[PDB]
């Protein structure tokens, strides 16, 4: 049938079933509400940064709406919804000053979630830092950093704690490390090329280094301060796309465990065994910071569950490995990412280009994590697939690509979940078709249409989808 043979039977006894969104992406009143801008203000209000000058000043206007959505959510039987935090809602400046309307807007959502019964899995820190830290500090570059997030951190355990069990540091620090300070097409737009200064061989290492320390730090305070009386979790919420081999050449094989290791070991093998993966070592060496004995203990086991974010896979390719003049992290795999095998495509693309639909790549993740770091606790945190602009509304809610998709990716997560997999829930990105970072309002994520002129929700046959799929 259109469900496969899916169900909530078919899935773990307390399987949590949800949606997700992020701050930037769907509140809308950027400027408003007393919150004060983030490097994604700045950066989307410079022409030419996002497609066709487009920006999260009102974006869905969940701030206006979001009773509206958490009905919807609760009518299409999830039981959880990801969302995330407005750091500079919350401290406008980054420190100091609390924003109390900031304050009231998430006491509010946070509320009407638990009065309908929709649990909140609530990330502090989805891309948008506060532009006065990125001015004052120089941002994830600085090592003060731990000691900022951990004082903000502070206040939402304080604040919101006594109702939100858990929480969730960081969104893909890799793609903030990749984009912002390697590739420098994400704010604050850094690179060795880049006007605004930087160096793409030495600050991702730099960054996700800072990353790593913030997230163990407000752990540790969460720890040693709130848990005991408040028994809610804190974990992170990584990017794993699926790397095979191309062949099963020694080369090829270890150009695929390559690139598992700079891509999702470069947090993992910290988090879970207190070290950086042997390769990155020994291939990034100097450039690759140390943590101390007392550091590693710290970041060791501070994560309680891990956030996977499971979107696609390709094939990897090797060669000899060489002695090379550093140019960046991305050049430091020493792999060739391939998208065909034996003349077929992978896959074929969504809208985005990056993201090939191959399902199997969930199983691939999922399995890996299980088989390589002792089965720790994983959420599949995001998961999802985009249509392009300028369909119609009929175009948009008859998305059957979509329906595909979250049968055939949720069918291989069943698979590797029934083969003993630690995997605890699954998020679809996203809840709505919102602010899509440089793609702007040209690629929709959601499995509910929104009209961004009336800015009226539609649920797509996706949303119908998951209500069949997940009643109770
Ligand atoms: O976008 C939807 C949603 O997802 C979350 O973030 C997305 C980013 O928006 C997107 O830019 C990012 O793109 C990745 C892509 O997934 C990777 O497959 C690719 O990986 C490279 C690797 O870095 C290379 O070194 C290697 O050689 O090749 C591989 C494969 O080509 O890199 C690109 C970036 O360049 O994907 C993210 C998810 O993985 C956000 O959480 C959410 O807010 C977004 O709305
Ligand atoms: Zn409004």
């Amino acid at each position: 049938n259109w469900l496969g043979g899916l169900s909530r039977a078919a899935f773990p006894k307390r399987f949590v079933f949800g949606t997700v969104t992020s701050a930037y992406q769907v509140e809308g009143m950027a400027a408003s509400g007393g919150r004060g801008p983030s490097i994604w203000d700045a950066f989307a209000h410079t022409p030419g940064n996002v497609a066709g000058n487009q920006n999260g000043d009102v974006a869905t206007d969940q701030y206006h709406r979001y009773k509206e959505d958490v009905n919807l959510m609760k009518s299409l039987n999830f039981d959880a919804y990801r969302f995330s935090i407005s750091w500079s809602r919350i401290f406008p400046d980054g420190e100091g000053r609390v924003n109390q309307e900031g304050v009231a807007y998430y006491n509010n959502l946070i509320n009407y979630l638990l009065q309908k019964g929709i649990t909140p899995y609530v990330n502090l820190y989805h891309y948008d830092l506060p532009l006065a830290l990125e001015k004052k500090y120089g941002g994830w570059l600085n090592a003060k950093m731990a000691d900022l997030f951990t004082e903000y951190a502070d206040f939402c355990f304080k604040t919101f704690g006594n109702r939100v069990k858990h929480w969730f540091t960081f969104n893909q620090p890799r793609i903030v490390a990749l984009l912002g300070y390697d590739q420098g097409t994400n704010p604050p737009k850094r690179c060795t090329k880049c006007a605004a200064g930087g160096n793409s061989a030495t600050e991702p290492y730099i960054v996700a280094h800072n990353f790593l320390l913030s997230h163990a730090a407000a752990v540790a305070r969460y720890r040693t301060k709130y848990q005991a009386a408040q028994q809610g979790k804190v974990g992170i919420v990584l990017d794993f796309n699926w790397y095979e081999a191309l062949s099963n050449s020694t080369e090829d094989q270890a150009a695929a465990q390559r690139a598992r290791d700079f891509h999702i070991g470069w947090y993992l093998d910290p988090l879970i065994n207190g070290h950086y993966p042997q390769i990155m070592q020994d291939l990034v060496k100097d450039r690759l910071p140390k943590f101390t004995p007392e550091q590693a203990r710290l970041v060791k086991g501070s994560a309680d569950y891990i956030g996977i974010n499971q979107y696609t896979a390709s094939y990897m390719k090797g060669q000899q490995l060489m002695q090379q003049t550093p140019t960046s992290y991305s050049a430091d795999w020493q792999v060739t990412a391939v998208f065909a095998k034996n003349g077929k495509p992978i896959g074929p693309q969504a809208n985005s280009n990056w993201l090939y639909i191959v399902p199997w790549g969930m199983y691939g993740c999922v399995n890996y994590i299980k088989q390589k770091y002792g089965n720790p606790t994983v959420v599949i945190t995001e998961n999802g697939m985009d249509q392009p602009a300028n369909l119609s509304r009929d175009q948009y809610l008859r998305d059957t690509t979509r329906v595909h998709f979250y049968r055939s990716y949720l069918t291989q997560l069943k698979k590797a979940i029934d083969e003993g997999a630690n995997v605890a829930g699954y998020f679809a990105w996203s809840l709505l078709d919102n602010f899509e970072w440089l793609s702007g309002y040209t690629s929709k994520f959601g499995i509910v249409y929104v009209d961004f002129n009336t800015l009226e929700r539609h649920p797509k046959a996706s949303a119908y989808w998951f209500r069949d799929m997940l009643k109770h």
